[PDB]
């Protein structure tokens, strides 16, 4: 979507995976969907390095809506959002963050809250712009294929007409099976900044694998459609929650990064462990995810040993490689060479291990190397021509 | 098996899950299957509280065998076990531990090492007793059903005849589908101290769930056959390795415990985290697993909320309850009462949360309680009647 936004994948925090549709503030005031929850997460994002590392979106998901007023205007739940949404947006903006919100293109939201039907699309867009929202996720429950075909373009047009840049996240393709001919990715790229292609993620490794395997099965279709301003969205990061081991958490971060995915966390930032913070705030990982070329990666190799290799092209003739073990036994010594991974030419390379920081020098196409990969885990390299180091130091500047 | 052994489920360490068939001692000397690995694990068991908490078996699995000598006597691989097996048995015994070993009722072990064919069963039993082994795991790769039907009883008889008490772990039923009519559990109970019913565990939560689900689906058959001296074996604990989250690690420990399973770890004790050590060395958990009645628990309730409740009866009118969440969303507030979980009337109970240590006192059958269960996790109670 050509609205100036999301030239790199969006980074931030979304309420849904961790906090879901918890509205019992009487019994569970610390974890319920409420203005307090968002204000506290905002504070954490401003204070604990998240914003400074690039995590700028704080997004409301389903179950925020109280109803519509006498004029049809959306209102948040007054008991849970007593100061209103404008107050919340002001607060978030005061901390250098952006506010996202949620609506559904259909009769109701997936959890049964008031829907944005076709006759409310424009009014709801205008309301969100008036509240100074910065992002909209538009779900597609309780609608027909025809309503979605009309509604998603209608909302993109309505948002545009407000004059406020609002990042637009579209669930449209997930409801149509994610593939052509039912999904037209050329249109999606013109009307949305990102789109959910496939199933909702759940807090399990099986869920991550299910999503990864669908994206890889269909990468010939999906890889080319992503780029600056228009991303595939494999759904939220699970890091910090209950279902992923350490190796699995590092794997999801690495694989979402190689896929040029949004880095949308959904976890309790108030209690997140240092170990998990270190994964999400890894500066090299983030640089890779945010690479300005915005070229989505691919799986380039799969071995009988159940080791898979993913590669993402990056700026300055660099690459990211993720060596991923689908084994379930023990650490595995994977023997390869850049030549076997379809690197050609006379380039000598160096690599930095993204998680350890260790440098491997003197890699030619023919050079045999070994990486030790843990089960359901990864090894990730930032790989660059060694001449990149010299060229970066030898740029001559003039005042203009 | 009526040999006086394993009147409670065995506790210890088994090499297989974590270390597998790693024989590359040149490239990977710290992690290969070797005398050194077992000695180092024995040292950790003696020094870091494992033995003292009840973890007493140190078990060799596949890939130890070097060949047979001119008399057909089994030998370990001389490069990886230079001092031989008696040396290792004697070492482990000096530390107050027991040594387990591995053989296969068939032409070869599962990884292709020399097998214990029918004509070698007695000689191999005699060799193991001479070496002063304390437990034998007998796998069943590379054999026929008829060979296994002859061989497993033959080995039980041969072990007995040596005069050395050797705990006998039998993989027989796993090769025949684990169920009647092909598996006869009254026969198994007579010839084995424990048996692998089902698939090898792998380092994944999906593997744990697959095993749990098969055990629960067939619990009407499996629950009654377990007892002192004869246990169902759902395979090794994964705690300390790579595939399980913290919640899942706590869940496996609790569920194996309510199932009266062996607690056979398979993890690097040299590098195990404090958090994982605390799960495995939980004294109340171990007390429950080792309960002298040896009554295997059952799943007693399954709710549309995807909360499952397991119960194990214990000594002195006590019980263990495991509240297990199969949800994959977020923590769940599970509302129940002991009356809804079929507890006996007019009794007042006290419960201890096995992981937190918190005490809940004065629970009557009608008393409503809430437990907060994390996704792919558990809450476990040790429950007993009280006066007051
Ligand atoms: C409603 O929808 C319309 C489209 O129908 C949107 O209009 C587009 O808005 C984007 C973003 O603001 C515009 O893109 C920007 O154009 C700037 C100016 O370029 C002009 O000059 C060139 C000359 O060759 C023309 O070709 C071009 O059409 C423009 O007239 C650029 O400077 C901007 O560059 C940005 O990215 C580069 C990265 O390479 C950075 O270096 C810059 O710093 C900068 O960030 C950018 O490309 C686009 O021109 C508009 N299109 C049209 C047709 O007008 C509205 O934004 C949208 N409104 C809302 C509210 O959503
Ligand atoms: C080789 O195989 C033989 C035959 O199976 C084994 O011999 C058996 O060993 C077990 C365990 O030591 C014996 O079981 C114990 O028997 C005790 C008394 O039994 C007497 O009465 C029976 C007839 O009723 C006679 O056969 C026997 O000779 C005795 O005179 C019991 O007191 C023990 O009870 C234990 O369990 C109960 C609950 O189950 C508890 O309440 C008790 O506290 C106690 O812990 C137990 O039942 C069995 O009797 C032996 N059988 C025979 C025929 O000798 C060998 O052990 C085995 N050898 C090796 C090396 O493996
Ligand atoms: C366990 O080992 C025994 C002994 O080695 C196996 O029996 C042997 O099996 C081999 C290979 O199948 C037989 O050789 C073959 O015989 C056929 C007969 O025509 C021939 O066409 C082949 O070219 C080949 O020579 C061999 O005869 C047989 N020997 C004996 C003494 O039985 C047995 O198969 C193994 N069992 C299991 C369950 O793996
Ligand atoms: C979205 O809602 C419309 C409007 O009808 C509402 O929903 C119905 C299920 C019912 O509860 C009505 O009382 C509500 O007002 C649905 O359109 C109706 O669809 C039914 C068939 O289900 C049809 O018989 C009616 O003619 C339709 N009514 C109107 C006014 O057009 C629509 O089907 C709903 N869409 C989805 C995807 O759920
Ligand atoms: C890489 O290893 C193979 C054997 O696996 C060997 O034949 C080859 O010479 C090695 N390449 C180099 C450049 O040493
Ligand atoms: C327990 O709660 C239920 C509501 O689900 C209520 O009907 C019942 O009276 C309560 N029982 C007691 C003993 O308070
Ligand atoms: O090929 C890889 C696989 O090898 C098998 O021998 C192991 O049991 C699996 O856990 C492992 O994933
Ligand atoms: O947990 C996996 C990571 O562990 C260590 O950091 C390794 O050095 C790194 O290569 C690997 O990716
Ligand atoms: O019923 C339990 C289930 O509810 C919802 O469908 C959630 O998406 C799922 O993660 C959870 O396990
Ligand atoms: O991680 C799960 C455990 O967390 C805490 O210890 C809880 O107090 C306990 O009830 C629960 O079983």
């Amino acid at each position: 979507l050509d609205n100036g936004l999301l030239q790199t994948p969006p980074m931030g925090w979304l309420a849904w995976e961790r906090f879901r549709c918890n509205i019992n503030c009487d019994e569970d005031p610390k974890n319920c969907i409420s203005e307090q929850l968002f204000m506290e997460m905002a504070d954490r994002m401003a204070q604990d390095g998240w914003r400074d590392m690039g995590y700028t979106y704080l997004n409301i998901d389903d179950c925020w809506i109280g109803g519509r007023d006498a004029s049809g205007r959306l209102m948040p739940d007054p008991k849970r959002f007593p100061h209103g949404i404008p107050f919340l947006a002001d607060y978030v903006h005061s901390l250098g963050l952006k506010l996202g919100i949620y609506a559904d293109m259909g009769n109701f939201t997936c959890m049964g809250y008031p829907g944005t039907t076709l006759d409310k699309v424009v009014q709801d867009a205008q309301t969100f712009a008036e509240w100074k929202v910065d992002m909209l996720k538009l779900d597609g429950c309780f609608s027909t294929p025809e309503e979605r075909a009309q509604g998603y373009p209608k909302m993109a047009a309505a948002l545009n007409a407000t004059g406020r840049p609002i990042a637009f996240s579209c669930s449209w393709p997930a409801y149509e099976g994610g593939l052509p001919p039912r999904v037209q990715y050329s249109l999606l790229a013109d009307i949305c900044n990102l789109w959910r292609n496939y199933d909702d993620i759940q807090d399990s490794w099986w869920s991550v694998l299910s999503i990864l395997n669908w994206f890889v099965e269909h990468q010939d279709i999906l890889q080319p459609v992503a780029g600056p301003g228009h991303w595939n969205d494999p759904d939220m990061l699970l890091i910090g929650n209950f279902g992923l081991s350490l190796e699995q958490s590092r794997a999801q971060m690495a694989l979402w990064t190689v896929l040029a995915a949004p880095l949308l966390m959904s976890t309790d930032l108030r209690t997140i462990s240092a170990q998990n913070m270190d994964i999400l705030q890894n500066p090299l990982m983030i640089k890779i995810n945010q690479d300005p070329l915005g070229i989505q990666g691919r799986r380039i190799h799969k071995e009988k040993s159940l080791i898979e290799v993913y590669m993402r092209p990056l700026s300055n003739k660099a690459s990211a490689l993720v060596f991923f073990s689908c084994r379930t036994d023990m650490p595995y010594r994977y023997h390869s060479s850049l030549g076997q991974l379809n690197f050609t030419g006379s380039v000598i390379y160096e690599a930095q291990d993204v998680y350890s920081g260790d440098i491997i020098s003197g890699l030619r196409d023919e050079t045999n190397f070994t990486v030790i990969i843990n089960p359901s885990g990864v090894v990730m390299w930032y790989l660059y021509p060694i001449k990149n180091l010299e060229m970066s130091q030898q740029h001559h500047h003039h005042h203009h």
